């Protein structure tokens, strides 16, 4: 009943965190495997963590758990497992990597760092308290010690529980509405873009993660002309609605024109480029917003953990970037992607079984 | 009604942000002043901020608010501004520096870093959201650069909202439940203990704040025999009450014995050495958690923001300080002060006043 008694079901067909609706803070943690890592011991390893969210996410201590009492008031605490390119290699299963699975191609807006590019194995925790959230990743480092090294770890956030009602759209730290066109759990058109069926068998039921880190120069953005800011977008700033319409859910109308014969939503605006007719090949967009350090002259370093699902990687999430890395694409000018990983996400478990026993069992 | 609209109010005798209970997020704000920012410049900045945050705690776009779309959800939004030592010279206002304030004499555990030490102006800004916090910090800066350079910037939080009751106590990093014996706001005790009535008359109705960073050395805490966690403390970790009882808020008693004559609260524990008989000498521990950042080979980088409010530096915060820096006192094995800064906070204001005005105005 509590925000802090309320759990999400560790076990399913699906692995939590995805479907799921964002909980109000992430953890992202990026871990490469170490030397002596191949398939016998990620097996050892992916027992030690599923068992490990199968009773932290219900409220419960870890085995080994050095903090037991920071296990209770889970808050929905989800972990969702994902396996970066790298990991076939090492586990002799080049076989059973999905084709798509690599580090995306170059992009002409990518400024890209190492330090939050890449990854061989994914942990994503979110939570929607962040000492729950901190006692799980601790846990999670406690036993991924041995077999890997931690490679880098973003932190999101999103509002706080209560703030806004349950499924309306939250803001991003420029300000805009965020979320509005999505494929919304638990209908066809969802479990069609998300799910994986076709590729290799063992990740069928499974997804994969596009993590982009994408930093927001605010300052320039800040001396935006507020009228230039909706021109770019497609959309208005407090409704969140299109320049076509009057309220955040009505349709965009890409056929509209003016009285001056000219496109209501702009040829290059970031909702016409960002867009796709066919609902089934959408991404699901679930990202965090994050805001980290200053400058001493008062630069901020902040912007958006864009997490991105679909089943196919070459379908449904490059064409859209690379329709995005135009150059009349006004969004380019106040965001710059910083860090780049993909993961492929495998499916649930049941008791008795674990994350990645189908591939690595 | 929701946790978004809730406001606290800006205006009073006292700044908000002291006798609030502490909210979900905090970020506190180390400036160093520029070189030309002598005693008008400082008037012109603590009224541009003062007005920022009298707008933004009610949920109001500031003046010349790059988002104004970010100001609404106040989410209990508060500022508290306190002066640092420097401020006091910078000012040619020697004379009204209180005696007290000054960088904390050096104590054993130190292991302080200048990264996280010392600072001439304070902004700590607390709030429920941590969105509605983000746009805060940055309409402080945008008015604060011109003045002032970045020292540091402090990143704090506990439970989120409705995870836990109002007024139970929360559990830090170290799974420790922390704030059982605290002065309550708006008791005698707390009055005496917390607002400044003596010294420099323009601090009447301030406080001062002790703000020192204080790492967890986790590694070690975990290795820690769970009944050797409950002998250095004083307390049961689970219950948090004192060994001599059996619920949270049983008064300690010092005085207890055992079977075999010896202390039931040992000589050393950490309640005891830091307890001070009388109340109204007592400080107010308002503190934040911390969660920042990785190794390689996962250690943890995480700890308190230990905030003390307390009249008087001298009379009710060193000595306990001082108590605590004795050899036997075992917590020091685990935790260690990284960063030290202190501030004399100015009482509040009404319309058409502003933060500092009986010091600089
Ligand atoms: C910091 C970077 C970005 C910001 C601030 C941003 C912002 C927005 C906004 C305000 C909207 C309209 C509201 C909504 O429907 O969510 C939107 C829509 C969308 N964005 Fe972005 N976006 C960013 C990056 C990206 C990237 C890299 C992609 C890559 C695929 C993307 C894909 C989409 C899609 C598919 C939509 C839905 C458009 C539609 O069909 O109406 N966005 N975004
Ligand atoms: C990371 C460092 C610290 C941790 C983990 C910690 C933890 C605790 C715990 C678990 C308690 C008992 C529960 C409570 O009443 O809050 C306590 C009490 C207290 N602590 Fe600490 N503490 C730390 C540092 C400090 C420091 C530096 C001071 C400096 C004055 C201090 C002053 C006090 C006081 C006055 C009490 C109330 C004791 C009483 O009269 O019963 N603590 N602390």
């Amino acid at each position: 009943q509590t925000t802090g008694t309320a759990t999400e079901p560790f076990h399913g067909p699906h692995q939590a965190g995805i479907a799921t609706p964002p909980q109000a803070h992430a953890v992202f943690l990026g871990l490469d495997l170490r030397k002596g890592t191949g398939r016998k011991e990620l097996g050892r390893l992916m027992r030690l963590l599923t068992d490990d969210a199968r009773r932290l996410t219900q409220g419960r201590p870890a085995l080994a758990d050095p903090e037991p009492d920071l296990a209770p008031l889970p808050s929905r605490l989800t972990f969702t497992f994902g396996f970066g390119p790298g990991l076939f290699k090492a586990a002799g299963l080049e076989k059973q990597r999905p084709e798509g699975l690599r580090p995306l191609p170059p992009f002409k807006v990518d400024r890209l760092e190492d330090r939050w590019s890449g990854g061989d194995l994914l942990v994503q925790i979110c939570c929607d308290d962040p000492i729950t959230l901190a006692h799980a990743l601790r846990m999670t480092v406690k036993d991924a010690r041995a077999f890997t090294r931690v490679r880098w770890v973003q932190r999101g956030f999103r509002r706080s529980p209560g703030v806004q009602s349950s499924g309306a759209t939250q803001r991003n730290l420029m300000g805009q509405l965020d979320g509005t066109v999505n494929p919304v759990p638990g209908t066809a058109d969802f479990d069609q873009a998300v799910w994986v069926q076709d590729g290799p068998e063992w990740l069928r039921g499974g997804t994969t993660l596009v993590l982009r880190r994408i930093r927001m120069e605010l300052e320039k953005w800040d001396e935006a002309d507020p009228a230039g800011k909706e021109f770019a977008v497609g959309r208005r700033l407090t409704s969140g609605a299109p320049l076509t319409g009057r309220h955040e859910h009505d349709e965009p109308d890409f056929d509209a024109v003016d009285s001056a014969g000219f496109p209501v939503i702009a040829e290059n605006a970031h909702i016409r480029l960002a867009h796709v007719d066919s609902p089934r090949l959408r991404m699901l967009r679930r990202p965090y917003n994050y805001d980290e350090g200053l400058t001493a002259d008062g630069r901020s370093d902040a912007g958006l953990l864009f997490a991105a699902y679909q089943a196919d990687i070459d379908r449904q999430f490059i064409p859209v970037q690379r329709r995005l890395d135009e150059g009349g694409d006004l969004l380019n000018l106040w965001t710059t992607p910083i860090g780049s990983a993909v993961f492929a996400i495998p499916p649930g478990c049941d008791e008795n079984g674990w994350i990645g026993q189908g591939l690595l069992g």
